């Protein structure tokens, strides 16, 4: 009958914040051992919300591309 | 020096969604005619907020492939 529209497909913004410092760091444009900026001065240069790029670095922890130390700061591995 | 980090490339919502509603249209989804759900259900049945979608169907009535009716409805051209 009705057409049934299905649900726009936009990559959650997270999910492209991940693949884009992913390749940052694949390509080598980010060295191993460098410094990712706070998360309040990464997400203006990025101009995303907070809680996305906060999620996306947590994903690229998990893969071992990224390292927070407890002291402070999350570092390129 | 420091490396300066680029905005993410994240497409606006509105023109995602333009994209996709042109292309349902472009290729005969949606035809000749054919009368979109109101905002609210429309937006639902995407799962995207009412302002996006509203936008988008600015910009396909731009294109003339909408048409908005005073009394009611926005139909397929």
């Amino acid at each position: 009958n009705a057409m049934a529209y299905s649900k726009i497909r936009q990559p959650k913004l997270s999910d492209v914040i991940e693949q884009q410092l992913e390749f940052l760091i694949l390509e080598g444009t980010l060295r191993p051992g460098e410094k990712l900026p706070p998360e309040r001065e990464l997400a203006k240069q990025f101009d995303v919300s907070r809680p996305s790029l906060r999620e996306a670095i947590q994903r690229l922890e998990a893969k071992g591309l990224l390292l927070r130390r407890q002291g402070g700061g999350t570092f390129v591995q």
